[PDB]
């Protein structure tokens, strides 16, 4: 029920977390060693947006020297503070602190709501447009550098962790809503990765194919998103709506709602349909120049990721009760 014992896995969202903006940042290459003006201009703006967003966010949420170093921290590092405020206000409720609930320890779960709640903005707003510029970058010119599959897995790892956690702690900020543990935490983890990881290299192809066509696609799958969710407090929820109808590009935001399996069957037929005409598409306009051979595998793997995503997602489903 409560006294935290785990804080280790915590820690480990600020290594994920910061491994992610590490290397992210440290794309510093495509400008400095390998100057590239617009790989280096594309990632830099993404690490902008990614760690400006999550920082004002933040902020918008005992005298002026203490402002000004939290003003200070939040401007360098905010999310990582947010971090190690959740990690102290769980050691101070563990050690002492037997007054009202008012902030024994629900401060920290507090915390931690807001905490993964600026993850999953960040990893939206930063880690899936890097992941999916460098994986259209690694296909563009086939090239793939351990600095670029690096920061490709970092990204796809930061997203897959914020999708988790965040499901976590809305399982875990509310009362009701049986609290997950990090078994079935790990395993949404791992289904979330494999089908975003099969879902950005379908995107990077078809975009190599033809990105032209891809933007529109991408409009137009988040433009029926949009209307299906509009379809299942007066133009907030129109503005959640679009929110998780942008999450929908990429994952499943898993609204529970009751029974969930007829929506998550239609979600999975349209990017299963999505990802099989990228596929299907691109094998077909990529025998010229260069005819690999060996691109069966190229499409055999993404393939065999998304099974082994779905697998995981079923997994998952059937073992959480």
């Amino acid at each position: 029920r409560y006294s935290l014992w785990d804080c280790l896995w915590i820690l480990a969202a600020v290594a994920v977390y910061f491994a992610d903006v590490g290397t992210d940042v440290w794309l510093a290459v495509d400008y400095y060693l390998r100057g590239q003006r617009w790989w280096f201009g594309l990632t830099l703006f993404f690490v902008v947006l990614g760690s400006l967003s999550v920082q004002v966010f933040s902020f918008r949420w005992s005298f002026c020297i203490w402002l000004l170093q939290s003003l200070i921290h939040i401007l360098q590092l905010g999310q990582i503070w947010r971090y190690f405020h959740t990690i102290y206000l769980g050691i101070r409720s563990r050690q002492s602190g037997e007054n009202d609930r008012w902030r024994f320890y629900w401060k920290m779960v507090y915390e931690y709501a807001d905490v993964s709640m600026l993850h999953l903005l960040a990893t939206f707003l930063e880690s899936a447009p890097q992941l999916v510029l460098q994986l259209c970058i690694i296909v563009q010119t086939h090239s793939l550098q351990a600095l670029q599959g690096f920061t490709a897995a970092a990204s796809l790892v930061s997203l897959a962790w914020a999708l988790a956690s965040y499901q976590k702690a809305l399982r875990d900020s509310r009362d009701d809503k049986k609290p997950i543990s990090y078994m079935a935490v790990i395993i949404q983890f791992c289904w979330h990765f494999f089908t975003i990881a099969a879902r950005v290299i379908t995107f990077a192809l078809f975009a190599s194919v033809f990105q032209l066509y891809f933007g529109i696609f991408i409009v137009l799958h988040w433009c029926i998103m949009t209307f299906w969710i509009v379809h299942c407090t007066k133009w907030e929820e129109i503005v959640f709506d679009m929110v998780v109808g942008i999450i929908y590009i990429f994952s499943w935001f898993n609204v529970k709602e009751g029974r969930t399996r007829c929506r998550l069957f239609i979600y999975y037929f349209v990017i299963l349909l999505e990802n099989t005409a990228l596929s299907a598409l691109w094998y077909l306009y990529k025998a010229p120049q260069i005819a690999d051979a060996f691109a069966i595998p190229a499409l055999c793997v993404v393939f065999s990721s998304f099974l082994t995503g779905v697998v995981f997602m079923l997994m998952y489903y059937a073992f959480f009760h």
